[PDB]
């Protein structure tokens, strides 16, 4: 009766639509076997590589775990942790038959709907290893971000309730729905293939909503970082260019050169004036100290304005005497507040990692933006495909459009190219002690 890609089954429950004893097949209609032992083989390979790379720095991270569980470089190890726990599932296909019960129902189709009766659990248990992984990864990573922000502006940790909830929850959600897709090309089961609005609600979405929270702590992070950085840069310039025509004034032997030296060191002055020191990036433009930051150049353009009450009616010999009390006014209220700042390198990595574990998550909510974006035209291009096929009596019959293998190789790269590099975080010239430390045995 049947004819691909629809294959005969008694069970009731795995006919295709209205059709009597045919359900759809289990291996994947939208793609040769050709493209399948080529996806294995992508996955094989990064699945693999990430498994190990994170493992490291899991096997590391508790080789000095009294030195290694303090914040912020604990998140760094919830953060692999998350990711060895993902590559796992990834890998469970290639076990010899795997493949084929995490996919396929009883009756050689494709799983649907599970949790369903009759059928084992061994998809849905891909699926809760995969998706509570791949959650709880997202908001340790909002944990990182967070961590990374307040750093300039701290033990206390009443995350993990966070971290452990919310993706429990979520997996419970898609369980309850019953909504867990199985897919043979990439070997795991995962929410909504047959029905992509819950893969939009309970991927998509709350990707989305780690990203837009996400980065907003890495882009008001760095803006701490960028304002602290310039500040000092803008103090250093411009008392360094006072200093200068501070020396020009002296060396001056005309009341032309004094003058301008005289407003070049306002206009320095001025300038440096319009700026928040390192040392007051916490306090309020309206605060104590800060007020006597900019209070200190009232006084000093004042004795440059004295100076230049001089320089101008042609006293050289008593507007150079003016610029020698300015250097007792400099040290006063400038050499304070410039210099002094170190970020520490500890912060400077988490920033590197902080980003770069960004980026390839954006990567992955793309992906599965465009997965669901086209997915309307591949139930089109499929639901035809079926009726074409079956239509066979005795070229035609041919797939119009289809899941791209290239927006997939593309996800599978950042999705693991994330715990790959999240696994460097250990990789600095200060582990190989610990290490080498821990090897006495
Ligand atoms: C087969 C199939 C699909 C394979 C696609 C999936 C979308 C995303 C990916 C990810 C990508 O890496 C590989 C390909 C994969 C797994 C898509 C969902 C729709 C469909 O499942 C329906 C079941 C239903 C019974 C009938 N109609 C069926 C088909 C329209």
């Amino acid at each position: 009766q049947c004819e691909v890609p629809l294959v005969r089954t008694d069970n009731p429950k795995s006919w295709y639509e209205d059709v009597e004893g045919c359900g759809i097949q289990c291996q994947n209609p939208l793609f040769t076997e050709a493209e399948h032992q080529d996806m294995h083989s992508y996955i094989a390979a990064f699945g693999a590589v990430t498994g190990l790379c994170t493992l490291f720095t899991l096997a590391t991270f508790v080789a000095d775990w009294r030195n290694s569980n303090r914040y912020p470089a604990v998140i760094l190890f919830y953060v692999n942790a998350c990711f060895f726990v993902g590559s796992i599932g990834w890998l469970a296909q290639f076990m010899d038959g795997a493949r084929r019960e995490i996919v396929c129902r009883a009756d050689g189709t494709m799983r649907l709907g599970e949790p369903t009766s009759n059928e084992t659990l061994s998809c849905v248990i891909i699926f809760v290893i995969v998706y509570y992984a791949l959650m709880a990864g997202v908001v340790w990573f909002v944990v990182l971000t967070y961590a990374w922000h307040t750093s300039f502006k701290g033990k206390t940790s009443y995350f993990h309730l966070l971290t452990w909830s919310l993706p429990f929850v979520l997996t419970v959600a898609i369980l309850a729905v019953a909504q867990v897709d199985g897919d043979s090309v990439s070997g795991i089961c995962f929410v909504g293939y047959k029905n992509y609005r819950y893969r939009a609600g309970f991927v998509l979405a709350p990707i989305g909503l780690v990203l837009i929270v996400g980065g907003y702590f890495l882009i008001r992070g760095v803006m701490t970082l960028f304002s602290i950085k310039s500040n000092h840069a803008d103090l250093e310039d411009n008392w360094e260019t006072l200093n200068d025509n501070l020396k020009v004034i002296e060396k001056a032997d005309n009341a032309a050169q004094v003058k301008d030296a005289l407003t070049k060191m306002r206009a320095a002055a001025l300038d440096a004036q319009k700026a928040t020191p390192p040392k007051l990036e916490d306090k309020s433009p309206d605060s104590p100290e800060m007020k006597d930051f900019r209070h200190g150049f009232d006084i000093l353009v004042g004795q440059i304005d004295d100076a230049l009450k001089l320089a101008n009616e042609g006293k050289v010999k008593e507007a150079q005497a003016a610029a020698e009390q300015l250097k007792t006014t400099r040290n006063a209220y400038i050499q304070k507040y410039l210099a002094a700042s170190k970020i520490n390198e500890t912060m400077l990595r988490l920033g590197i990692f902080g980003f770069l574990a960004f980026g390839f998550v954006l990567i992955t909510f793309s992906c599965h933006f465009y997965d669901f974006f086209n997915q309307a035209e591949w139930e089109r291009s499929f639901r035809d495909y079926v009726l074409c096929q079956a239509n066979v009596t005795i070229p035609d019959c041919e797939i119009k459009n289809r899941p791209s293998l290239l927006v997939e190789k593309i996800n599978l790269f950042a999705m693991f190219g994330t715990g790959i590099a999240m696994s460097t975080w250990v990789w600095t010239k200060a582990t190989l002690l610990i290490w080498r430390r821990t090897w006495c045995r």
